[PDB]
């Protein structure tokens, strides 16, 4: 019951458990409105229990994701509390992606900007192609990132590089972007095909091992290394003694 | 009342709110004595409320800053508690810079060493030129960094690279230094002019947006990502619904 | 009484206080069994009080360390709690290395894989040669890292690169590995000789300064920067006012 | 509004006109022991309560005992591996995190046994009201069992780490005023804990939604941070909550 | 020494010969409500007290009530936006952080209302002395207001997160021995809280400056860290404090 | 089994047949003041107790007083520099960390003075049993000394940061039921604290080794984390402990 029914996500579940999840509004470069965020909360809250083994996340069209749907935003005439609540929903979706235990590999193309970079950062692995570029351009437009960029992008490229990106609108692309920490993989070919290659290999690993890799490590990074040491020992104890292992 | 009156800092407030703050003792490569640290505490404690929009921090002369004023130090014949108190003042100055909400862009030249690298690290952005080099040389002289290097330089280049720098006295310069994380910008020309270009653009952004960028992100990095998610939503709520925004 | 007596470690204490510590089972690429881990706990729990000034850690033979002794592991038929306890011993050894206050420089050759990369990560400095390669290959074999990789390797190369390494089994070597953060030094010659050069220089520094560098910095990185600021001031107060300093 | 009470099997739900929803465990025959299906219903209810418009929740257990803890019959029969049980524990934690950090005030009306996983459920509420029949314990420890539903976090936050360690290490039982004074419940009544909980809930429901949302989510987050970073976050929560038009209106 | 008492308008200051400085809120006509100008004077006083040589502070409010909290008249009139109010809250936090982490022992002599922002101010002191007229509350919540001056941090540290949530969610008032036992004040007197605070302050002022500095700054920092990292920092604080020549002299 | 009791000079050790080991400080002539050699023996004993098979420890001091704290005679004579003393403090911390996080339940049987470093030692135990002669204080502060053996961490966890600050800032002494209620000891007896500690230890020793190990190590680690990360770790501790064959057997 994985492909249940979603309006704003196109799903393709392959026989080995890899589910392609595609943002489906290329006419607006897949900008994320509140309904799409809720479908991401739902999908990533249930993916593990529904048996999904890995996810390849992509955006329909030439551009991965332009970020916050500004048309919806401007029209909603939001108060500070209304917008704070919208941001909590973005965070719920991305927390379910990051800490959910289902490996997520993003196949990037074109503009990975603003909230779109926040969505890409919620994946475990990112594959960029020759057309891909990254930025947090809204900062210069007076907009602060409220979907996790200050957390995940800093974890990806360093707090001072993330501050630079939002303070100046600086753009990164090509090898320079991969080397900075924006994506672990860069291809001269299809980022979708490379993501699928990675996803198929990951899906052939043990479910429990991938679950721990895709949830425990982020938690350990939130604590003192002297307390994470103890938690890591328990994670290794459970994962490495499973019959299948 | 920004250029009020300081003995150890030369100030130049431009019409757009950018304030150039220049260490003014080139004869001693701008080494930082206790009086200069107190003026940095005062300036950065009040800059935001005095209306400063951005700061370009520089050192008069060929060298940004040589660090701790050792002549004052040796002559003061400090006990462990006396020196601990001096370090707390350094930290107060740099905390007001980092968490104060006023964007600070350092225009580096020559030696950015020891406490001088600690001062540069307290800025949000760093611009280095072709003469700039970085080191924590005192470590080999038996001196531990007590002005935040263990915190900020580790945040800039990684804990293990910071440990290497103080343990061995290793020097970095050129593109290698920029790539390591010591400065986000490297220019073949004037680091002052490049810093001013960046500062003028930043000063044209909304005051509240820059305030959040230059205070909230450092705070979020000090907490678990699962708690920063909630705080970030409130920061976005306030910043993105301001009338000006 | 440094070279006391160990079965699984070969020790060579030099006249300047540098102790070479060599894993001594090249026939199994120095895989770490429980007895070797206990000797590492013992050696690194007492090295500082026994007067060791620096340690050069190496593996006998062409390969630094292959990781967990799988023959012992499979034969022990471990329950989840048995294995959790083994992981706590690995962590105790590596915590004594990291926070013990005695500088440790690892001279790497060949395969630095799995638990072997966890051991190398517990050193302060790493020197790699032209034959050195790094990986966490067990992940694809269903094995989770329970000896600190999720903590230290993430601190070395970034959480998302560490997740990539264990999720995919990706290998790094050469300049690419040094640049990623796996080793601060890469040599075209002998990694042992380069490690000794570094170690001899470090051993000529003050004992207290090296102790603080090799214990305080890791602790500061486990707290909010606003609380580490205060602790760092006390560390600087004690280190910088010692008579020898 | 939206339907709040339909579609559940393991929770009895009663939505009052002022937005207070009574959530009642409904298996007194097994002292409301929590099986995996009940935990999943708690996840669903507490993941959606705020957005559905629920203003406050009074949590109770049908019968003489609030909740005896994890359903051991189900546990025993399942012959769970360490990973299977770790997964069950993560679901308990998801339900309790949605209760604690969800922003909807929860007031537990306690009676009889509030033990093991039942004390973990009670600890996920913001307020607890106990009566003269109420008693508290973490007895599983004496049975070789560790608390995997938050007791080590929330009960420590309620009574102190060393008193929580004592309870699980020794099976020590607390009741009456001593239990209230220890930090196990903020309110103790000589009468009906349900009626006192409803009094508290009706007053809470009369306050502003955003103010209750912040009180019932932000404070727990602030306690997980250094006080020097929570200071900054609290200033932003105060800025949003205290300038809402409805607050000025008051 | 340096001048400590001059130049202020919203604080009455009295420096005694042994270094104890009485700091008194001086607007009893409005129950010492704290406006932005008073907060700024607290920032200035507590940012410089240690370096000026102040050995201890006895903090009090003129009149029958210590402090009723934020100045609502000023608040209402200012018609503040969320960002304007967030900025006001950061100033309150700066004043209270300089009190808590500044290294100068602060003993609050309480009387009457210690409510809302007034309880936040009292919580920024190291020690609190209450009298028989003293009462505590965070009533703003019932008025749709959230505490933005540290109550969620310090009052939780004083009485427990769940009792702090209770106070702001319900407006519950505490007084007398019950308040002292809850953790709202370490000392309760049947007489003058000011006189008891001065007794405590005079004894504290007789101890070594560095020892009091560490006690009144390091402990709060240690509580923001994992205990396994605070262990290391505490060893360095002990090393510096316990080997100062003056300590040996004792 | 392995030898547990031989080879020590500064600890009297008595291993009972059920695995409870009585560890007794043995210098009543100096009220069991802790010198560096005794701290090193505590490091050795508590670093190996779990692996040697010790099931629980009852910690006591010979004579009328549990422990008066750091050995000042040794301290004074050593004329320690700040770094020398910081190093001594790290050894105290290593001994107490091995006690707190080692996984072997420790029950302290207190009598008489539990002061300064002696309260730090007592605080490293999981449970404390006090008698009618027992009193607690951190008097060193009045003597210009700061606690460098964990009091700022563990005593704060026991009684609250503000009560710990009060104790060291003022030298305040606690005893009797007031001390127990404050959080200084979970058990108070009108009889023998040693006999009550042995009763508790014998019951604890009858429980499963792994369950006691987790209770006596995991909970302290969880309290050093955000509750949202401890939730995940606790689920893994529950998974391992609750599926061990011996637990099912129960």
């Amino acid at each position: 019951d994985v492909t249940s029914g979603y309006s704003n996500l196109d799903l393709d579940l392959r026989d080995n458990g890899v589910c392609v999840v595609t943002l489906n509004r290329p006419d607006k470069r897949n900008a994320l409105d509140v309904a799409t965020i809720e479908e991401l909360v739902t999908f990533f809250s249930t993916a593990h229990r529904k048996g999904v083994r890995a996810v390849v996340l992509t955006g329909a069209g030439d551009h991965f994701c332009a970020g916050l749907d500004l048309v919806e935003h401007w029209k909603a005439d939001r108060s500070a509390d209304d917008f704070m609540h919208v941001c909590l929903r973005w965070h719920e979706a991305f927390n379910k992606m990051e800490y959910g235990g289902v490996p997520i590999i993003a196949a990037l193309r074109g503009a990975v900007v603003g909230g779109g970079l926040e969505l890409a950062s919620a994946a475990h692995l990112r594959v960029m192609d020759q057309s891909t570029y990254f930025a947090l351009p809204e900062g210069q437009r007076g907009i602060f990132t409220g979907g996790g960029a200050t957390i995940r992008v800093s974890d990806m490229i360093g707090k001072y590089r993330m501050i630079d990106m939002i303070l100046t609108g600086r753009v990164y692309q090509g090898q320079e972007a991969a080397d900075l920490g924006l994506a672990q993989y860069i291809t001269e070919g299809s980022s979708f095909d490379k993501a699928m290659e990675l996803a198929d290999k990951i899906a052939s690993n043990l479910p429990l091992t991938n679950f721990a890799i895709c949830s425990a490590i982020s938690h350990m990074q939130n604590m003192s290394g002297l307390d994470a040491a103890y938690a890591e020992a328990f994670v290794g104890g459970i994962v490495n003694t499973q019959p299948a292992a």
